[PDB]
């Protein structure tokens, strides 16, 4: 009537796809990232700040912590190229954070009602943090405190953020 129907029709049907050779491999790091290096980063509300890079986890980020008694940032996950490896260094010989991994980090699945409703009333959300978290944040602190006490101006190094100036060269400064 309106339109002469086709003689054959294409098939619905979906092919399979073919065996894919990509293999996983492990995440090579940069010589400079080594557990101890002080980090500066370079993304997120804690661009600027000054952490101690903790342990490799299996989603190819680094974990780091401030210490947060320190200058404020948290035990958590960091992106390697968001990073700065400096020389300086803090012993992690005493820091155990072999417990913490992807799954510890990993977020709840919040669904789009709850979403939706948190956009509505965003002053009604109340987070808090975990009690186990706080407590783990408190011993990797300390341990990490301890070794930096040995440096007299380290503390105050980490505290201190940092930022670029007139005058600066990043391709020919080093850290």
């Amino acid at each position: 009537s309106a339109q002469k129907a086709p003689k054959w029709y294409p098939s619905e049907d979906v092919a399979a796809l073919k065996k894919t050779r990509k293999a996983a491999r492990p995440q090579k790091l940069r010589a400079s990232l080594v557990p101890g290096t002080v980090l500066i980063l370079l993304a997120g509300r804690f661009r600027g700040k000054r952490v101690v890079y903790l342990k490799h986890l299996e989603d190819n980020t680094l974990l780091i912590s401030g210490p947060f008694k320190v200058n404020g940032v948290p035990l958590r996950r960091v992106n390697a190229r968001y990073v700065i490896a400096t020389s300086t260094k803090v012993s992690v010989e005493g820091v155990n954070v072999e417990k913490f991994n992807v799954e510890y980090f990993a977020k709840e699945k919040l669904t789009k009602k709850e979403k939706k409703e948190a956009n509505l009333f965003p002053e009604q959300q109340n987070k808090e943090i975990k009690a186990e978290r706080v407590e783990d944040q408190k011993v990797v602190d300390k341990a990490l405190i301890a070794e930096i006490k040995k440096t007299p101006l380290l503390k105050q190094y980490l505290s201190a953020s940092f930022s670029l100036k007139n005058g600066d060269k990043p391709h020919m400064l080093k850290f």
